[PDB]
């Protein structure tokens, strides 16, 4: 697996832009699936509750992000 | 999510960082395979001859980039 899906269910990250984001080891956001649309994420893209995040990275770092964003 | 491989075979774009690349369309480089290693691209990553760029985005622009980078 090189593409992982994380659900953004953490209120503390609502409206945060990717350009400010706390990247673990390092990850790329491949797509954000939001309200029937798949968006190509860039610096000014903001997270929203319920986003389906498609990410790529080493599993260790993906795991941290999954924990923080989906499991809190 | 579709990913496409683009060989960086055009010396003209050699050494250009992603932060300066003249993107003409909606795209993200998801990975770059270089020296048999899969790396996670950022602003400071420089294009190198022979890079295998794994990209996602508008197919229209993927085609244009392919023209620019591996037809040249
Ligand atoms: N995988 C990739 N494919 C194509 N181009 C790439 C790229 N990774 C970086 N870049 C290009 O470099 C800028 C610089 O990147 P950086 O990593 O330094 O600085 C970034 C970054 O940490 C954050 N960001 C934007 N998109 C991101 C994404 N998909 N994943 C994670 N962070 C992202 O916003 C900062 C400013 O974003 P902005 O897009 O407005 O500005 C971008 C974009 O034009």
């Amino acid at each position: 697996t090189s593409l992982y899906e994380i659900q953004m269910l953490n209120y503390k990250y609502e409206n945060i832009q990717l350009r400010n984001f706390p990247f673990g080891g390092d990850i790329i956001f491949v797509r954000i699936i939001r309200n029937n649309e798949s968006i190509v994420p860039h610096g000014d893209t903001q997270l929203r509750y319920g986003d389906r995040l498609i990410v790529t990275g080493a599993k260790e770092y993906v795991d941290e992000l999954k924990q923080e964003l989906e499991f809190y």
